[PDB]
C-alpha cells in the first residue's frame, strides 16, 4: 500500500512513535518518505546480499529472516515479509527496537542525509493528529 503524507502521520503516532525515544513524528514520516516513498512493499538488495524491507526498509543483514542472507540475525525475530504488509505494526515494532540499539535514527542513511538537521515538523504540517 502507497501511504499519504497524512495518513501515515497518524498511523505511526497510534503505534507509538511521535517523541519515541526523543524523535518527534516528523522525523519518522521523513525517514519513511526517503526510504520507501511510503509504499510498504519496497524492497531493494545491498551489494553484501542483504535486502532491505518495507515502509521504512530494515534490513536482512541484522533485523528479519528472508531464508537468503547468510549468517544473519533476525533481531525482531520476524520474516522479513511481514515487512510488507499494509498494516504497519511489524515494521514499527521492529524500528522501536533498531532506534533505541545506541545510534538512534541514524542507523538509517536517508535520515542522516535527507531528514536529520531539517525542519522535519513540514512533514507533518496540515495533518489532523
Ligand atoms: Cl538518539
Amino acid at each position: 500500500k502507497v501511504f499519504g503524507r497524512c495518513e501515515l502521520a497518524a498511523a505511526m503516532k497510534r503505534h507509538g512513535l511521535d517523541n519515541y525515544r526523543g524523535y518527534s513524528l516528523g522525523n519518522w514520516v521523513c525517514a519513511a518518505k526517503f526510504e520507501s516513498n511510503f509504499n510498504t512493499q519496497a524492497t531493494n538488495r545491498n551489494t553484501d546480499g542483504s535486502t532491505d524491507y518495507g515502509i521504512l526498509q530494515i534490513n536482512s543483514r541484522w533485523w528479519c529472516n528472508d531464508g537468503r542472507t547468510p549468517g544473519s540475525r533476525n533481531l525482531c525475530n520476524i520474516p522479513c515479509s511481514a515487512l510488507l504488509s499494509s498494516d504497519i505494526t511489524a515494521s514499527v515494532n521492529c524500528a522501536k527496537k533498531i532506534v533505541s540499539d545506541g545510534n538512534g535514527m541514524n542507523a538509517w542513511v536517508a535520515w542522516r542525509n535527507r531528514c536529520k538537521g531539517t525542519d522535519v515538523q513540514a512533514w507533518i504540517r496540515g495533518c489532523r493528529l
